[PDB]
């Protein structure tokens, strides 16, 4: 900040760091005070033609520290899905930075699509207040879950009507959701486990010849990780 | 704002915050008044060679607050369609901001095409008046409706003439609009429900062998959500 006092003919200006007037900081009508972190008072003695007056003074007041921004809780995204960052606070401008060179100046940054491992890491946000002061750093940790591998489906494809159709794969997936000629509708792919032939636990299923799903055509398997929440595809197999 | 008074030889300038002249604000021929939010009057006493005159004064007048912009009512768009933002007001410049990093400086921003979930959220508009003052923030909330899933159609495809043709799917859609070899014209796809074989309630239809639509060839199903207004496609099925 820049202090300003009266210009007086014949004057010598002595600025002091303390009211005791024992130690000088400057000699000017308009001195600058730098690196101010706390309120600070400067005292001024003006001596004219040898006559030293009572020191005058003023205190430079430091604006309050701006509030910390509001950001989301640590999240998790599955690879290939989107990462959305946002804040709910109000600022004269925003400053986001992060993994893979990510940067933004708004309260709703462009969504990172097709997120992958390189987008994982810590995203940081600071904001600028109305008078230009920058606030502190709040962070969001983003983890990116990998997908399970693509499964390979094998089957007893050349099957005679009336026999049992077996579909299987070697991949150790979780809830195997099988998709056949009847589609992948939420009405047919009902609650997993039990006796649901189309949504099994473990990479295998056996469709009886009397079952509604004992159909020819192109089948695929979706691997579901019951811990992570990620899914992966499989090869098309013709039955 | 910057006040300006007469420069007088031998003068000392004392500016006061009140007509009572008990508290000083500055000492200059041309002082600046800052952070003005209300009309404010400064008073000036000029003392020359020890003679103090009657204080002069002036009031800094604050321009009126600019009017709030006119924007559309909360709207809704179906995914894949366009989001159009606009305002009907007049400004020296416009300032739009929103989801996915959206920004614009005009009264007709570029249309956001192929809108999706990431474009949903609150869009905000402020404007700048003729003298440079910014107005308040008015908003438009935009919601983006998801589409129903793609349906899978199955049928008794290898059918002998004279029998009944059944088309169905497992997807729980609303008004199933069936499109066959006769096209999807507004004249054939008449009022839904009743006995309209091509526009049914629920995912199924039965076409009699005596019906005009008992045709071979490539059929598809359009799923219509009667609450949302969104539509989705289906696989081509050959009959």
């Amino acid at each position: 900040s820049n202090l300003s006092t009266a210009t007086v003919s014949g004057a010598s200006y002595a600025w002091y760091s303390d009211s005791s007037l024992t130690s000088l900081v400057s000699t000017a009508q308009n001195p600058m005070i730098v690196n101010i972190s706390t309120d600070t008072t400067w005292y001024l003695v003006v001596t004219v033609n040898g006559c030293s007056s009572v020191a005058g003074s003023t205190t430079v007041i430091v604006y309050p520290t701006p509030a910390t921004p509001n950001v989301p809780a640590n999240f998790a995204v599955c690879e290939g899905d989107n990462i959305t960052l946002s804040t709910s606070t109000v600022a004269s401008g925003y400053n986001w930075s992060g993994p893979n060179g990510f940067t933004s100046n708004v309260q709703n940054p462009v969504v990172i699509t097709n997120a992958t491992a390189s987008n994982a890491g810590v995203y940081t946000l600071s904001i600028v207040d109305g008078n230009g002061c920058e606030s502190g750093d709040t962070t969001v940790t983003v983890t990116v879950n990998g997908n399970p591998p693509v499964a390979t489906i094998t089957s007893n494809s050349p099957i005679c009507f009336g026999d049992t159709l077996t579909l299987s794969s070697s991949t150790n997936c979780g809830q195997s959701q099988w998709i056949g000629p009847n589609g992948n509708s939420s009405g047919t792919l009902g609650t997993p486990g039990g006796n649901n032939v189309l949504w099994t636990i473990g990479s295998t299923t056996n469709i009886p010849s009397t079952d509604v799903n004992y159909l020819s055509g192109d089948w695929y398997m979706i691997c579901i990780d019951t811990i992570t929440g990620c899914r992966s595809e499989s090869n098309t197999i013709t039955i």
